[PDB]
């Protein structure tokens, strides 16, 4: 793992709520878990063909988003796990994330940008 840490992630549909998740950046893939020691990830996000951009949020600090450039409306390819264990495709067009400090933000971006390239 090149980087791991707690981050708040925005999810839901109509009402979007922030969830604290444990992220693990590892070779072209960004995983996230509910608990720091869980064996199976709550989500896997392949980084190929994605970019990051900082964004401003009204309720949360140090945010940034994973997104598909020039997106005409497609969803980010990713797998997700359901409370019943069933695996399904992610339903995000973008992943908005909140880092605890501005420093953790720049590190995560630098780490992720570098993880999207040489692969
Ligand atoms: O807990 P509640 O309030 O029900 O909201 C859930 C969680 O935020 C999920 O995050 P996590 O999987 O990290 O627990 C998220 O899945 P994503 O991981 O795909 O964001 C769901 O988004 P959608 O199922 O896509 O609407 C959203 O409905």
């Amino acid at each position: 793992p090149d980087r791991e840490g707690w981050l708040l992630k925005l999810g839901g549909g109509r009402v979007k709520t922030w969830k604290r998740r444990w992220f693990i950046l590892t070779d072209n893939c960004l995983y996230y878990f509910e608990y720091t020691t869980d064996k199976e990830p709550r989500g896997i996000i392949p980084l190929e063909n994605l970019s990051i951009r900082e964004v401003d949020d009204p309720r949360k600090p140090n945010c940034f988003e994973l997104y598909i450039p020039n997106n005409k409306g497609q969803l980010i390819k990713a797998c997700k796990t359901e409370a019943d264990g069933r695996v399904v495709e992610g339903n995000h067009m973008v992943y908005r994330i909140s880092a605890p400090t501005q420093e953790e933000k720049d590190e995560w971006i630098k780490s992720i940008q570098a993880a999207v390239s040489v692969d």
